[PDB]
């Protein structure tokens, strides 16, 4: 597994990140997602079945602005 950063604008309530984390773990390869309401990052432990660009889609759908800042 890889690790993923992105930031997740919009969240201010943690029913956001866990929406956004939990989708984020159901994807297929997250296993891990440690998403901390201090930066407004998302945290995304994933292997090669995922996408970065998913999971901005997905964070997007769930219902916040979000941009990928590292794959590391």
């Amino acid at each position: 597994a890889r690790e993923v950063i992105l930031a997740v604008h919009g969240m201010t309530c943690s029913a956001c990140t866990n929406t956004i984390n939990t989708q984020l773990r159901a994807l297929k390869g997250v296993t891990k997602c440690d998403i901390s309401l201090v930066t407004n990052e998302c945290q995304v432990t994933y292997d090669n079945e995922v996408t970065a660009d998913s999971i901005k889609e997905i964070i997007e759908d769930c219902g916040f602005d979000c941009e990928i800042l590292r794959d590391s």
